[PDB]
């Protein structure tokens, strides 16, 4: 199966314009055509979609992922640059939680004061 | 005591410019005048600022974020105004916090791939 950006879009809760947006990036550099030349994603597009999302959502530069995502497909020989980027992004995330918690506390507060 | 837009964005670990941008947006209605007659933040306006930045580093709308402020400005006859809008936040927030836990657990499932051999 080769999903098109439509369908992509619904899956995501995202329009055909913001997909269209990231392939225009060169977020997608991994796309084929189907035989009505189609850009599609196939099973493997579609996880690579959702780290493209994840890593977009949790604040990683969009050059970054593009990095990312050439070293995917350049095969196992980035296995460790991926790796540490990957535990990187785990250590950034956490802090963005620790932060956004902090942050949710002076808004309590403030709930509290009001 | 007063403190300069410099002093602040150190203590704020924001660049001179980024604190600029704020004031160009109109944030800061409430800086004081020094004997020179610079603006500068007294410790009102740093509690100001303090939530500036907590409501922008959750995502809340520049635009939202200025109706806070003259909202508050007005005085406490916009009390359940401001009262919903944090609420609103407070919900916003919980959600992202959710949303970030959901992509955690994505980039973790990843590094367990990853460390395949």
């Amino acid at each position: 199966m080769y999903y098109t950006i439509g369908q992509v879009a619904k899956m995501q809760h995202l329009t055909i314009s913001q997909i269209r947006y990231y392939d225009k990036q060169g977020l997608f550099p991994f796309l084929q055509r189907n035989e009505k030349g189609d850009r599609i994603f196939n099973e493997e597009a579609l996880k690579y979609l959702e780290m493209i999302l994840c890593l977009k959502n949790t604040g990683m530069p969009i050059q970054k992922i593009k990095q990312f995502i050439d070293w995917s497909m350049e095969g196992d020989s980035t296995i460790l640059h991926r790796l540490k980027l990957m535990k990187q992004q785990e250590a950034n995330v956490l802090q963005l939680i620790q932060d956004t918690e902090k942050n949710l506390k002076k808004i309590q507060q403030k709930i509290a004061k009001y």
